[PDB]
């Protein structure tokens, strides 16, 4: 499948969410955009190795990291590879997701 892609602001609010990501997770993009990724849609990502690294990277202005993660919240459990990095646009961060 095509990468899943999510664009977040620095607080973790979902600004963009593509169809491929919804195919991985079962989420309808229009129902999650505008909600908080870490505190509402994806609470299983509220961990030091995901959310904690996100916040560090937002703070430092240097976010660019890759890691494996399990997406198992209100979906058939799926191992994924995550790449999060700062965007070019203002107050924007990308999360790219591939099944592994
Ligand atoms: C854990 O709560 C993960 C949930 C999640 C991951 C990625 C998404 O796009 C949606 C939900």
């Amino acid at each position: 499948l095509a990468f899943g892609a999510i664009q977040l602001d620095g607080d973790g609010n979902i600004l963009q969410y593509n169809a491929a990501e919804g195919d991985i997770t079962g989420r309808d993009p229009k129902q999650v955009i505008g909600k908080n990724f870490f505190k509402d849609v994806a609470p299983c990502t509220d961990s030091p190795e995901f959310y904690g690294k996100f916040k560090e990277g937002v703070a430092s202005g240097n976010l660019n990291t890759m890691f494996e993660y399990t997406f198992d919240y209100q979906m058939t459990p799926t191992k994924v590879k995550v790449h999060m990095k700062k965007a070019l646009s203002g107050d924007s961060y990308w999360v790219f997701v591939k099944r592994v």
